[PDB]
């Protein structure tokens, strides 16, 4: 299983291949991220 929660303090616009994702995969070593438009990012873990 996996939950979604909000980044920390993930900022700037997105790219398509993946600012979120590398993000809290370097940071909080989580499995991926996703920016959206209320600048504010998810990130998924185990869970």
């Amino acid at each position: 299983k996996t939950c979604e929660n909000l980044s920390d303090s993930f900022k700037g616009p997105c790219i398509p291949d993946g600012n979120c994702n590398k993000h809290c995969k370097e940071k909080e070593h989580l499995l991926s991220g996703r920016c959206r438009d209320d600048f504010r990012c998810w990130c998924t873990r185990n869970c």
